[PDB]
């Protein structure tokens, strides 16, 4: 069989129609027909070979909502049926047997979990992934907006799990873009007291409507100092460098500053600041198959969805440029056409 | 063909609908939609609340977009292909009646044609007469500008009618979709601004909008204490309140002005008007020139509605959000792939 895809033929290149033969389905593989595929900056990073391990032709896309079209020989009794609506996120394969995998922590597999993009992603009519990483979906989920929940959604949901966040938690979110807006929606659904930190507070009382209780300028020193010791958790979602110190001091005792933004400049973390408040600084990215399964359920039940905008896949290069130019409001989703 | 989201029956959900606009009229301008606000007048038209809806119905009348074509007679009318422009409640007027020829086109003697009726902005593209295609300042925020074309002009127009300046003392009844824009605009004009609010929990938020004072509209004695203190009071709510304390809150020569379409007729004692040389007035949307001026003023003063974004592909969710009373404070659709 041939698979029709949109591929980059060189680093930073525009995507071209590219047919490839995937060969026979591996025993653990599931083949999925793409209905929708989100785009995020990680696709751009891979297209651009920002991280140095891209291989060309490169088929990106890792935020897929689609339907099962075929099951490998060892995936025929793994809870999935042909026709079933499913999702595929950033990861497609893990080893299964290392301590991380066998304990249900497959995203941390010791061999390095395999990105979906590496075995050819969702910017295509079809893709394949290991059955463990093919996420079953709730019957009533909104499929047009669900794709980014698999990348951005799980990225901001995971710290809520790691730090045992409940409705009485006081949580701050730095950045109100693609990731930040989903974090605010999820926190609001959890009943938490939510503060957003943004660049432009007055031109974002919109953020209050998203689910924030309070909105503060992310650089305003007096505002930030006044919040000393107030927060159980502050999630950083931006990948630029800020003065982090006031945010560390805004943590209550036992509080956590948690970055899901891949800030390039290392955080400067004074031991005394950690010591004085029994504070922690941590990080994470995407989650396990179980966490993904749980998030999609929670989002469907709570009626939480990312703010998306649809592009036809036939205009995928326009869609990518839209994301590059910072125009996404807030997550671009491709519709397979 | 133009792809749109249309209601097929009164109160129905919107469905993808293609219609043929025919050849561009000589005075028309075709606009590609980038954003379109939603307000309750879209809902009233979808629901046929007023009895003159025609189905299939393409609503939407708060459009920010770009010129994609100029009619033959609209080629030298200040607009260029690619230019960012707005279309509000109105799409056409006759041009030749006393109202139109004098620069009062919204008061067209024949009835100015609503954008909806002409096929509206819940679509990839729409058309309007070039006079009603409002040019925009280069630096305006386009994502939030849409509702200025309807809600904005609605609360701006009484400021023009009553010659409001920074020395004016102005009250605003209601701090929802219309009230919040009124407060922001009045603050940008330097006025002394009082908000009359039914929700005591929103007081700090309303102060933050630009109100100098917030008064509990459910407290009869707070209102009575304000006798004779206001030059203008703008009603933005569409429910029947006791208007009398607000009439009495007007100074001599003062004005009560409703932009709320209250269904219970206002009870207006002649003696109250007489004793203070007071007036009760109303209005809705404005002329092309007033719209042009409002958008310039809003962009320069950085006044923008507080908006909530949905893609147009989620228009039925967005409409339900507005129906359920959740708008905080104006819902805007972002145009996206229409299949
Ligand atoms: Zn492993
Ligand atoms: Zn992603
Ligand atoms: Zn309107
Ligand atoms: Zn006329």
């Amino acid at each position: 069989s041939m698979i029709k895809s949109y591929a980059a033929k060189e680093a930073g290149g525009e995507l071209e129609v590219y047919e490839y033969d995937p060969g026979e389905l591996r025993p653990q593989d599931v083949e999925v027909q793409v209905d929708y595929c989100g785009i995020c900056h990680s696709d751009l990073s891979m297209i651009d070979n920002e991280w140095g391990f891209s291989q060309y032709p490169l088929v990106a896309g890792h935020e897929v909502i689609g339907r099962v079209v075929a099951l490998g020989s060892a995936a025929q009794d793994k809870g999935l049926q042909v026709g079933q609506r499913v999702g595929i996120g950033w990861t497609a394969r893990s080893c299964g047997h290392c301590d991380a995998c066998i304990s249900g922590n497959q995203i941390n597999c010791e061999q390095g979990a395999v990105p979906t993009i590496m075995n050819r992603g969702g910017f295509a009519e079809k893709l394949r992934a290991d059955w463990q990483w093919v996420i079953p979906l709730p019957e009533n989920i909104d499929i047009e907006s669900a794709g980014p929940l698999l990348c951005g959604g799980i990225t901001v949901f995971k710290p809520l799990l790691m730090h045992h966040i409940t409705a009485t938690s006081r949580v701050g979110v730095i950045g109100i873009g693609g990731l930040g807006h989903i974090a605010i929606k999820l926190l609001h659904a959890m009943g938490c007291e939510v503060t957003a930190f943004s660049s432009n507070p007055a031109k974002e009382q919109e953020v209050l409507a998203m689910g924030a209780d309070k909105v503060v300028n992310s650089r305003d020193p007096q505002a930030l100092k006044a919040l000393a010791g107030q927060f159980d958790l502050i999630i950083n979602t931006v990948n630029v460098s800020l003065d982090w110190q006031p945010y560390f001091e805004a943590l209550t005792y036992g509080g956590n500053f948690h970055t899901v933004g891949a800030v390039l400049t290392p955080l400067s973390v004074p031991a005394f600041t950690l010591i004085a408040g029994d504070r922690s600084v941590s990080g994470s990215a995407t989650g396990t198959p179980y966490e993904l399964r749980k998030l999609m359920r929670f989002a469907a039940r709570s009626k939480v969805a990312p703010t998306t905008e649809l592009f036809p896949m036939s205009k995928i290069n326009d869609a990518i440029q839209h994301v590059r130019d910072g125009k996404a409001r807030y997550r671009v989703v491709l519709k397979a056409d």
